């Protein structure tokens, strides 16, 4: 195997004086060799204070050079970084750190208050006391490089109840990085300038962006806060070769580029990658018109990383397996060998090989639901297209079954989202009749505007949707309940309207 | 890990009906699924005759669809293919199979005579009795897929005394394939059409060409015999995306393309890769002028695969480490930690990690010479250029040390090779004076032509060579002694002229 530490160490010997970390705002550049020296020093200093290999340390911070040093430092020591979204509720973060029996918590968020008062006896480390603007506080004797095993825990990442802690083994690093090369077409070399738009607590942000950038002897451009015109200036200024970004980032970037034209020089950007299963046709449309570089749509999971992709995509929902990947579509709630007839819908399962998580920390029942007979079960519904591609339909959990028929809310949402006057829409099934579930649309109007059930129904009737998929009922709401992050709490919403 | 078998198996599930093997001459195409079925059937039939996992089977055959099936078949069974050059002497092949305690010998070469009469009780299998033109003789019950371990032997390849048997472990396959992607820029997908110019008994021919082609869900184009104009027609006809070829192939191909112009459509060819350390500046020159695609120079060994490379190269001798690679230049005949001053010459050693051989079969002394303290020693002399690239000078064994000075015969040979009237030249050191060794040139004239020591000396004097490097003596010969393959036996030649 080749671990994160080894990938980064080998890179440092090949390109010691090439720029590793760029923070254009803070006037901060760090070479590969200089990044190593700080990783070594924070490692040693963390060790000199009683942190041992395999001890889980929480990390809760926005993107920055300092948090990159600290995360790599912990891994170099041998500790297992558990990376957590800083948008989470103080209460949630304290609770997650408690369940995880975490030894320490590196924070740069008040949230420190919550952790002491949770019971969890996790040592609160403030990030600014380890490393500040790339320069660390040093002390302690230089430290040994611990022995690392293929199945051994290496990093913990969190999912979608409370977020679950997915354990990423040492051997998963390489293929979690190299798919950026086999699928996306990144290659080794110092031309690589990678814009860090993705948060570091998401596996793409860490393995596919941060680690890939350095492991290929390139440069990682730190972005502490996303602004669409500023990001495009970075593309031009830094000579960005690739960016991996959310559908929401790309909508912003494409529109800013459209209201920029040849004001910004974007030619250096050769790779625009995104997880676009949920990307509407209209955003995809603008991405091709207004942004340069080859576009690659990618499907993946925290649990197994990349499982499908598409070069120069037409719809955002249709993709095919790449290198490392093996996939099947099986009967919903059946065994891993129950393959559907091409054309019938089912659950996407992918083989659980090198890139796979090895279980959810302290949640062995959820693990047993997800890892069966060598497969990882996505909980996503899919269908083989006659053209040999996989069409992602939606989450199994969001699926509505009305009059014995599979209806996917995401399909209805993308239609209703184009209805004039609509700012947000979530489609849900209410426990009911026609039977089983009744398709119901919850719609938020644009600021100042009225909506009516009649007008929306007329709009749906005049759209491509088939009979049974048309909502039977509409609720016009001033907002939708959306947890600590900005994703809808369907269950909670269903509970609100009934 | 991801083994050859697993790489090819996963590929078959992703692209069952895409063309895997093309033999345009024989009118033979085989899809991925069809190639699998034959690999399964020859495997089973080989098993039904008493071949067990980990038993070494020799393979001695020119390139063909049938030998690809048989090699993959043996690996699928679990047997360890030992691939041998068919150009070797009958006596040599019998002897190598004897030392290797090989259980069987798959041959398609008389050479069968030699093997029985060597003592080695290796079962002689004729290739035409396993599979002919892609259709096998089937029998026996379908067979289990054996458990494979990371350090376990998988394939045996032979080197430069008698050729040594380098044992390639299961875990070496992935990085021996994926460097074609990280260094060379191959990516996953069915556009991949790979021309099989390289012999299958060379690690590049097997891992970097055959296995890479299939593992990326592409097509391998079988070439049973190299002809420069025919090969270029294949590029055009088959839509070849990449070729990996020897310097000798590229000289032929470039000249045929120059005496073709826009007669042949070569635009589909995006990657032209070669091991060009020994490629003269003039051939490289023509490669850029007359052949399309990005040119990539690559340095590597049987023992550790790829260790250096260069995109769009200027000299053929200057390269830098890519992904997976770590390299040092150390004092000749010193410890792995004795790094030279940048500018001093030394031995190129590369780290022995995932891609590395695990030893020479039954030759533990040679192993101990080559694998020290986690490094592989190339036996190649190199120097760091002020620009941070590695300049390969020549083999340590060919090095001449005259008047206490490092002189590399390859440098002198490339100068003398341009002297009009010269068809071949080898430079050697004779045990002698000035002192230690005396630089001596052995030159073969062109058909019908005379050479003189005086005229050659005049030519050298008028060349870029420094004082001490000029040959002190010339031998004009009608030929140079060149073993079973076409490489010069320096030791033997030295012995001839003295
Ligand atoms: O969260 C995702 O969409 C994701 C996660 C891992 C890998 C990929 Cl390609 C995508
Ligand atoms: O024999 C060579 O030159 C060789 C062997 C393995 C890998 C490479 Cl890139 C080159």
């Amino acid at each position: 195997m080749q671990t994160v530490n080894e990938m980064l160490r080998r890179a440092a010997t090949r390109a010691p004086d090439h720029c590793a970390l760029a923070v254009p705002a803070r006037g901060l550049r760090l070479t590969h060799a200089e990044l190593r020296a700080r990783v070594e020093a924070v490692a040693a200093r963390l060790h000199a204070d009683g942190l041992r290999p395999q001890q889980r340390v929480a990390v809760v911070a926005p993107n920055s050079a300092d948090v990159v040093i600290a995360i790599l430092a912990l891994h170099r020591l041998g500790a297992v970084p558990a990376l957590l979204n800083p948008r989470l509720k103080s209460a949630e973060l304290a609770e997650l750190i408690k369940r995880g029996e975490m030894t320490a918590a590196v924070i740069a968020v008040q949230v420190a208050d919550a952790i002491f008062q949770s019971g969890s006896g996790a040592r609160i480390i403030f990030l600014g006391d380890l490393v500040r603007d790339g320069e660390p506080y040093s002390y302690g004797p230089p430290i040994e490089d611990p022995q690392r095993e293929p199945a051994q825990p290496a990093f913990i990442f969190y999912t979608s109840g409370l977020p679950k802690a997915a354990i990423i083994p040492q051997r998963a690093a390489e293929s979690r990085v190299l798919f950026m090369s086999t699928q996306v077409g990144l290659r080794h070399g110092r031309h690589n300038v990678v814009l860090g738009l993705m948060p570091l607590y998401h596996v793409v942000g860490f393995f596919a962006v941060l680690v890939a950038a350095l492991a290929l002897d390139g440069t990682y451009v730190v972005v502490e806060e996303f602004r669409p015109v500023d990001a495009l200036q970075l593309v031009q200024q830094e000579q960005v070769t690739s960016l991996f970004a959310t559908p929401t980032h790309l909508d912003a970037l494409a529109a800013a580029a459209a209201h920029a034209g040849s004001s910004l020089k974007l030619d250096s950007l050769r790779h625009v990658t995104f997880a676009g299963a949920t990307m509407p046709d209209a955003v995809l449309e603008t991405v091709h018109q207004h942004l340069p570089g080859e576009k690659v749509n990618a499907y993946g999971t925290t649990e197994a990383m990349n499982s499908l992709y598409m070069r120069q995509p037409k719809t955002g929902t249709e993709m095919a397996p790449g290198f490392f990947s093996e996939v099947r579509i099986v009967r919903i709630g059946g065994g891993v060998d129950e393959i559907v007839a091409n054309g019938e819908e089912g659950e996407l399962i992918v083989a659980a090989s090198d890139s796979a998580f090895v279980g959810y920390l302290n949640q062995p029942q959820a693990t047993a639901e997800k890892l069966q007979d060598g497969w990882y079960r996505t909980s996503d519904v899919a269908v083989w297209t006659p053209e040999g591609t996989v069409r992602i339909l939606g989450r199994v959990d969001d699926m509505i079954i009305s009059g014995g028929e599979n209806i996917h809310p995401s399909e209805i949402e993308r239609v209703l989202g184009t209805a004039p006057g609509v700012t947000e829409v979530v489609v849900i099934g209410l426990a009911d009749q026609r039977w089983g579930q009744s398709v119901t649309a919850c719609v938020v109007p644009r600021l100042g505007e009225t909506l009516s059930a009649d007008a929306l129904d007329t709009f749906c009737r005049s759209s491509e949707l088939a009979d049974f998929k048309r909502p039977k009922r509409y609720f016009i709401l001033d907002q939708l309940p959306k947890n600590a992050l900005n994703k809808v709490l369907r269950r909670q919403l269903v509970q609100q309207v009934s």
